[PDB]
């Protein structure tokens, strides 16, 4: 391949190579510690990952290819990935490693430095998950594109949609007095960040910017009555920056809490081995309802808790709350995981 030895590897292997060895200028093989078959040759100081259909030592065999969506898919948040760009022929693949075991926070900024724009440019580029499953993508900035998405524990797009919460970066009042919660509920921002049970300090607390939490004075604790006449009398409005801002602040605090959850709930996975979509369905649903879904959604949870990804669906479509539309459309997100084989059913 073209600019092979060209730009910087990043690893979390340090291969303890000795120095005043006479071995250096010589090929030096590591079988990669946690994995196999996962065997590098280190050439100048760079890991080269072969694959041939002929089995040789000193060699690879083909890697089976990720059922992933190169252009919509995600990897787990939580697992480590291996970065190669080169080139393929014959029964042949040939890459060099340009992360080796590294977060995906890691590798975004790896592959944007200006060093390495040469080779990912001119090679095809892939991804070696740690279940040695291959991702191949058309260009560079796709693969880039993969790798922002999967840092995401939700969609925010769709989260903020008007399908799901919506998104008003006035200050609004989402309930009624005939509702059993007009006195629990206060002046809302942005995707339903609701300020009548919070403080300045909290938002604070929360990691809000103080720009932020300052401009909101006024319109902490109002609840009910109060909370509906502020608006209706003294409204204010973010600009969409600062709303998106604190919202997504709120999405992810909420996330990790149903993150939590699902992973003391001990099911045999984690929640960031979720697809993408079906994060967002579950965290749109405790968003809205309570994040403790176990009490809030019982249905949505027990088929949650039970791998029971049909039977998710099927309870997504069957909550009745007044909320139907919305109900199905998440049930919609996970049923689109199932079709794309991302949710194993057995």
């Amino acid at each position: 391949p073209a600019f092979l030895f060209s730009g910087s590897t990043l690893s979390s292997y340090r291969p303890n190579f000795e120095a005043n060895s006479i071995t250096i200028a010589l090929p030096h093989y590591v079988d990669l510690p946690g994995r196999s078959n996962f065997k590098l040759m280190y050439i100048m100081g760079f890991p080269i990952d072969t694959e041939m259909e002929k089995d040789s030592e000193y060699s690879n065999k083909i890697r089976q290819e990720s059922k992933i969506s190169k252009t919509e898919g995600t990897v787990s948040y939580e697992q480590k990935i291996t970065v190669e760009t080169g080139q393929e022929k014959d029964g042949v693949k040939v890459y060099r490693v340009m992360v080796l075991e590294g977060t995906i926070a890691e590798s975004i900024e790896h592959l944007d430095k200006k060093e390495n724009e040469d080779i990912l440019n001119n090679n095809r580029n892939r991804i070696v998950l740690a279940d040695n499953t291959v991702i191949n993508f058309d260009n560079i900035s796709q693969l880039k594109e993969f790798l922002r998405r999967s840092v995401n524990i939700v969609d925010h797009d769709i989260f903020s949609s008007n399908g799901f919460e919506g998104f008003n970066p006035t200050s609004h009042f989402p309930s009624n007095p005939s509702s059993d919660y007009f006195n629990s509920t206060g002046v809302a921002f942005g995707s339903g960040v609701d300020l009548g049970q919070r403080s300045k300090q909290d938002l604070l607390n929360d990691g809000v910017p103080q720009y932020i939490a300052d401009r909101l004075d006024g319109y902490y604790m109002l609840r009910g009555k109060e909370a509906y006449d502020k608006v209706r009398t003294a409204p204010l409005t973010l600009s969409d920056n600062e709303a998106h801002l604190l919202s997504n602040i709120y999405i992810d605090k909420f996330s990790h809490k149903i993150e939590g959850l699902f992973n003391d709930a001990n099911i045999g996975l984690r929640f960031s081995d979720l697809p993408l979509r079906t994060r967002t369905a579950l965290v749109s649903i405790g968003y809205q309802k309570g994040f403790k879904l176990s009490r809030t959604a019982p249905t949505v949870w027990n088929k949650v808790i039970a791998k029971d990804w049909n039977g998710l669906v099927n309870a997504f479509n069957n909550i009745v709350d007044g909320m139907s539309d919305r109900r199905k459309r998440e049930g919609a997100l996970v049923q689109k995981d199932i079709d794309s084989g991302l949710l194993k059913l057995h």
